[PDB]
């Protein structure tokens, strides 16, 4: 049983996961007491996509070390992915405790799920900065250029078909075209994926392969560009590298577009954000010194052509009625945030609910839930995995999107609007849970943005139950989408490297 579990960890380190799975298994089998196999086991299933069982897993490991606060982050973060709300309080109470205490254990991005302030937002990455910042040697440190072309840096997992490289390519685009001055270095952290996103980057900057690399070597990798401003994209969140930052490679370090929160980290310099999701009064709770663009902090692919869509039918839709969507990572879709969505179905008869299709068995858990809270499961209609510009297409057929607090929508809230489609949300008192109202007040369209859930409701049974109302609002969208500078990203750039600029100088760089 302690061999198997090595073997199999073997197998698990040379991708054979299928089998590192069944032999996880069978020592688990043998001694179901053991909670570092429980635990192996569990990364094991989930990189075999058995999800449920992965879960399954870390409920046993935590049944058994129930004082261990890393098992139980690691489970409550399993369960919010799969829907399961099973003893979600407690969970998210010993989470946050930890956090307190903390030890260490909760990963900062997993944490942006929880109900927690500014503050404990900042405990919990300042937490786990420390951690890193001390089992790490900064290289020789350097300075910001006197002379020349400004080297800028960003470093990203999703260069390509994912979020960073799909929000970011039309403003890697403007700026090449406008501003010269800047010489934009794009450090890939994953491999080239074929996708036409992948290319345009590549074409748009320079794009540097790191893929291959290693954290120590990566630093010095960044460092041999002698880039002078290097922004991360990453962030705490999956596909690392914060230990690569933590190298100092570059001399002015910031925090943008990734991570919607405080990196907590000593490494990094400024955090760039925008008057309405970052506002004056949450400044404290950043330890990076706070800048801001003119506009939206969230730049966009404004050259997306939306494609058309298949008829209602042929995606799950009925024909009538009002369809209020929520595509969104499934973690986000928490009890506050489905009540209240349905709480909206059962005030508006005809209507529908149209939600991503999560991973496990999640979706039969919000059709449950949608019938406990006496609503005809047959309403939530699940989307499956789409390339992005058949899934953009979707939106054509959405009447209104109804968001998620306290993790807002970040890149599929930007996507309904460009669509078309108005996006409802409740600001509130965190960055990441004030992303799409910032869009929404920068695009215009204030009356989008609400005190609480009693206002959330009643403004949506308000655009449902009045197509009138509904119609008008969406022209509104429209022409707010192409006047506003939230969807130009011409003067997204101008500004962007007029900003930059700026930062340059104070660090003492004399331009030309
Ligand atoms: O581009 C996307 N494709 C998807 O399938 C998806 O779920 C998403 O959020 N974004």
């Amino acid at each position: 049983p302690e061999a198997v579990a090595r073997l199999g960890r073997v197998r698990w380190t040379q991708q054979r996961h299928a089998e590192a799975a069944v032999l996880l298994q069978q020592a688990s089998d043998a001694a179901p007491e053991h909670p570092g196999i429980a635990l192996w086991l569990g990364h094991a299933l989930e990189d075999a996509g058995q999800a449920e069982a992965a879960a399954a897993a870390y409920t046993r490991a935590h049944q058994l070390l129930p004082e261990e606060p890393y098992i139980t982050a690691q489970l409550l973060n399993w369960r919010r992915r799969l829907c399961d709300w099973r003893a979600l309080d407690v969970l998210s109470a010993q989470v946050r405790a930890a956090v307190a205490q903390g030890v260490g254990a909760v990963e900062p991005f997993a944490f942006l799920s929880e109900d927690a302030s500014a503050a404990e937002q900042l405990a919990c990455a300042r937490t786990r900065a420390q951690a890193i910042a001390a089992s790490v040697r900064p290289l020789a440190p350097t300075r910001v250029r006197s002379k020349g072309p400004l080297r800028v840096g960003f470093v990203s997992n999703g260069f390509g078909a994912h979020p960073t490289g799909l929000l970011t390519v039309a403003l890697f685009e403007a700026l090449q075209r406008r501003q010269p001055d800047l010489q934009m270095h794009l450090f890939a952290t994953s491999g080239d994926d074929g996708s036409t996103l992948r290319t345009r980057l590549a074409q748009a900057s320079t794009l540097h392969d790191v893929t291959a690399l290693g954290h120590l070597a990566t630093a010095k990798h960044i460092r041999h560009h002698g880039i002078d401003l290097l922004f991360d994209l990453r962030g705490w969140g999956g596909g690392g590298r914060p230990e690569v930052f933590a190298l100092r490679p570059a001399p002015v370090q910031v925090n943008w577009l990734a991570y919607p929160g405080t990196s907590g980290a000593p490494w990094m310099d400024y955090v760039l954000g925008d008057a309405f999701a970052l506002p004056p009064a949450l400044e404290p709770f950043y330890s990076e010194h706070v800048l801001r663009l003119q506009g939206a902090f969230q730049p966009s692919d404004t050259s997306r052509v939306v494609a058309e869509p298949p008829s209602r039918t042929q995606c799950g839709l009925p024909e009538q009625g009002v369809v209020l969507c929520c595509f969104n990572n499934s973690y986000k879709l928490n009890p506050q945030s489905m009540a209240r969505m349905l709480a909206v179905l059962r005030e508006v008869p005809d209507s529908v609910l149209w939600l991503l299709s999560g991973p496990g068995e999640a979706d039969a858990r919000l059709r449950a839930f949608a019938h406990a809270q006496g609503v005809d499961a047959q309403r939530l209609v699940f989307m499956p995995k789409l390339p992005h510009p058949q899934y953009l297409a979707r939106y054509r057929h959405a009447d209104l999107f109804l968001d998620t607090h306290p993790y807002n929508a970040h890149t599929t809230a930007s996507d309904a609007l460009w669509t078309g489609c108005p996006v409802l949300t409740t600001p509130g008192e965190t960055f990441a849970a004030r992303v799409a109202g910032s869009l929404n007040h920068h695009l215009g369209l204030d009356e989008m943005n609400v005190a609480d859930d009693a206002a959330f409701v009643a403004k949506a049974v308000a655009l449902a139950s009045d197509p009138a109302a509904l119609t008008a609002l969406h022209a509104r969208v429209d022409v707010l989408r192409r006047a506003s500078g939230v969807f130009h990203m011409d003067g997204f750039a101008d500004d962007f490297g007029a900003l930059l600029q700026a930062l340059a100088r104070r660090h003492g760089w004399l331009g030309i």
